[PDB]
C-alpha cells in the first residue's frame, strides 16, 4: 500500500538525515583539538 | 507507484545501515 | 633540537587531524541530506 | 621528552589514518 510505503520512506529520510548529523558530531570529538 | 516506493525503501535502508556503521566506527576513534 | 622538530609535528598532525575531520562531517552531512 | 612526544606523534598518526579511511568511506556512499 501507497500510503503504508511512503510513512516508511518519509520515516527513514528523517533517521538518516539525524544518523548523519550524529556522524558528523562523532567525528568533531575525534577532530578536536 | 507502489514498485518505485518499495524500490525507495530498500535504498533508504541499505543507506540507513551503512550510517549506523559509520557511526560505530566514529564512535571507536573516540 | 628533536624536541622541537616533535612539537612542531604534533602541532601539524592536530591541524590535519581537525581539517580531515571536518571533511567527514561536510559528507556526512552530503549522505544525509534530504 | 623525546619519548612522550614521539608516542604522542604516533597515536596522532594512527587518527589521522582512520579519518582519512573515513573520509574515503564517506565519498562511496555520495553515490
Amino acid at each position: 500500500k501507497v500510503k503504508q510505503l511512503a510513512d516508511k520512506v518519509e520515516e527513514l529520510l528523517s533517521k538518516n538525515y539525524h544518523l548523519a548529523n550524529e556522524v558528523a558530531r562523532l567525528a568533531k570529538l575525534v577532530g578536536e583539538r
